[PDB]
């Protein structure tokens, strides 16, 4: 599944059951932390990333100094996808 | 305020009230993110640097490719600090 099959099935999935749908993105390299996308309806379809940790998945993610790598990683995915994202989508404000 | 000297004090802080005590780290350069420590409490205190919005702060972060450069500062910092952070503190598992 590429970026676009993902983003399309997320807000399909999304706009028919009126809440979010999120799916892990597997980013090539990220060794710990693990990046979601979601899909948040409001009147309207919006997107986030959100990170995570793998020991406690639904609580909010504890930053240490080990996953310096990984947040590069996460910010170059960002500025490769960067442009065909701003069009393509929209994102929480 | 050092780094060092806002562990010492949230370290303190956590131990004489038995609960997270936690401070916004001003690292240089962050346009958006704002970047969090904490000192948490178990038995003995373990750190985690948590990620917030300005928008929403006591919300989860919802990431765009515009963070992406501040994602690097993060990450840049975590480096910076790493070798003393490792020796001086423990953090959560």
């Amino acid at each position: 599944a590429s970026l676009k099959e993902i983003i399309d099935e997320l807000g399909k999935q999304a706009k028919e059951q009126n809440k979010i749908a999120s799916r892990i993105l597997k980013i090539k390299g990220i060794k710990r932390i693990v990046v979601q996308l979601n899909a948040v309806p409001q009147d309207k379809i919006r997107y986030s990333l959100t990170i995570h940790s793998q020991n406690n998945f639904r609580k909010q993610i504890g930053i240490t100094p080990q996953d310096a790598e990984d947040l590069k990683l996460i910010a170059e995915f960002l500025e490769k996808y960067s442009d065909f994202l701003n069009e393509y989508v929209k994102f929480t404000p």
